[PDB]
């Protein structure tokens, strides 16, 4: 299924990893990304 790979990334996202640096968020956090 979807779901966080890393432990910190609720920390990455909440930071915007996602809006930007989703290339490695994607491929570890799928929910905190737009994966789910």
């Amino acid at each position: 299924v979807c779901e966080d790979l890393n432990a910190h990334c609720e920390m990455w996202q909440q930071l915007g990893h996602c809006q930007y640096s989703p290339k490695y968020m994607g491929h570890y956090c799928k929910k905190a990304c737009g994966l789910c």
